[PDB]
């Protein structure tokens, strides 16, 4: 019962993607991965609003050949719950670029050192809206 | 190697699917396959430049457990090698209606009596730059 998932994105470097979704009225969290396949994930893009312990904390982390990495929590936190929510991201060969509906951009380091991005996959309490390419 | 496969879509009647994307300069053909799965298509929606002993035609088929249904050949071909085109398709219990890049529209019967498409894959010379799910 998971979100939408898509293979053969073929997103390159400096490419702009743009997702828009809206987030379950009851979400506890959501999540975005994106990379090779489900268990090579150069981003695990996951706001928790209260879930595993957190509050309103964006986690991020790199899953590799199967492997959890070292999460990084954000600094800040413009989702809501039952609220549409656009996220742009971007990379090179070092670091993925994350840029919220507040404006505001981060990276996370590239692990995986993926010179594409074929793979993406919401979960269910992020229904994906809509996808660009640019 | 291929275009954007897209699965989970839980597109339901009544939502559209609105798909842009750039015709290649030297585009021969391209296509745009809903359904359940890629054995299971409710529409094979495949613009024809030069292709098969077609020339300028959009050719639809159904394909039902891997089995090719009867093709429909449409009286107008919108499309150009080298410009971007959009097409939107919304999903009904009878049919497709399928809006072309100039408002033409067209229908192509429910052959399987999908009662949701799932499964949306891009192939041939077309971009995909964007796709909204509604």
């Amino acid at each position: 019962a998971s979100g939408l998932v898509a293979s053969n994105l073929n997103l390159k470097p400096g490419e702009c993607l743009r997702v828009r979704g809206e987030v379950a009225p009851d979400a506890k969290s959501f999540v975005l991965n994106l990379g090779k396949d489900s268990n090579n994930l150069c981003l695990h893009f996951n706001p928790r609003f209260n879930a595993h312990g957190d509050a309103n904390t964006i986690v991020c982390n790199s899953k590799d050949d199967g492997a959890w990495g070292t999460e990084q929590r954000e600094a800040v936190f413009p989702f809501q719950p039952g609220s549409v929510a656009e996220v742009c991201i971007t990379f090179d060969q070092a670091n993925l670029t994350v840029k919220l509906p507040d404006g505001y951009e981060f990276k996370f380091p590239n692990r995986l050192n993926l010179e594409a991005i074929n793979y993406m996959a919401a979960d269910g309490d992020f229904k994906i809206k809509c996808v660009a390419f640019d």
